[PDB]
C-alpha cells in the first residue's frame, strides 16, 4: 500500500503533537463517516482540535499526516499510552461498511505491518481507542469480531492464517 506524505507543519506541531516520542503501540480507529483518507488528513493536520492521528487509510489511498517520530492525541488518554507513544491509524469508509471499507481495512493491514516491522511494535500493541480509554472507534471491527482477524491479517500482511480457505 502506498502512503502519501503531507505531514503537518512544524508550527502546528504543538496542537497535534507538541511532544516528540517514539511509538511503541498502534491504535486503530474506524471512521464514523465516509471520506477519502486524504480528506481526513488534510482536515486533521489543519485542526485546532486536540485530536490528531498519524496515518489514515482508505480504499483508494493512504495518507500520513502526523510524523511517526512524534506523538498523536487520539485516544484522549492524556499521557497514558497511545496519546504519547502510539501510532494512530484511521480506517476510512468504515461508515460505508461495504467494498470501500473492506479495501480500506485491507489497506490498513499492509500499512500497519510496516510500522511493526520498522518501529518494532508487536501485534500485541495494536489496540483500539477503547482499549486505552473506551471510545468505541473500531465499531465495525469490534461488533463483527473482525478485530482479531485484522490483527492476524496485519501479523503477516493480509494473507495470514486467519481466513479459512
Ligand atoms: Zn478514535
Amino acid at each position: 500500500m502506498e502512503i502519501q506524505k503531507k505531514l503537518v507543519d512544524p508550527s502546528k506541531y504543538g496542537t497535534k503533537c507538541p511532544y516528540t516520542m517514539k511509538p511503541k503501540y498502534i491504535t486503530v480507529h474506524n471512521t464514523y463517516n465516509d471520506a477519502p483518507a486524504e480528506n481526513e488528513v488534510s482536515y486533521m493536520i489543519s485542526n485546532n482540535n486536540e485530536v490528531s492521528f498519524h496515518i489514515a487509510v482508505d480504499d483508494k489511498k493512504a495518507i500520513q499526516g502526523i510524523p511517526l517520530e512524534r506523538n498523536a492525541w487520539a485516544c484522549g488518554d492524556g499521557n497514558g499510552s497511545g496519546n504519547r507513544q502510539s501510532i494512530s491509524v484511521e480506517i476510512c469508509y468504515s461508515k460505508s461498511g461495504g467494498d470501500r471499507y473492506y479495501k480500506a481495512e485491507d489497506n490498513a493491514v499492509d500499512v500497519v505491518r510496516q510500522l511493526m516491522s520498522m518501529y518494532n511494535i508487536p501485534i500485541e500493541n495494536v489496540r483500539t481507542h477503547q482499549s486505552w480509554s473506551g471510545k468505541y472507534c473500531p465499531h465495525r471491527m469490534l461488533a463483527e469480531g473482525r478485530w482479531g482477524a485484522f490483527i492476524q491479517k496485519v501479523k503477516n500482511g493480509n494473507v495470514a492464517t486467519t481466513s479459512p480457505t
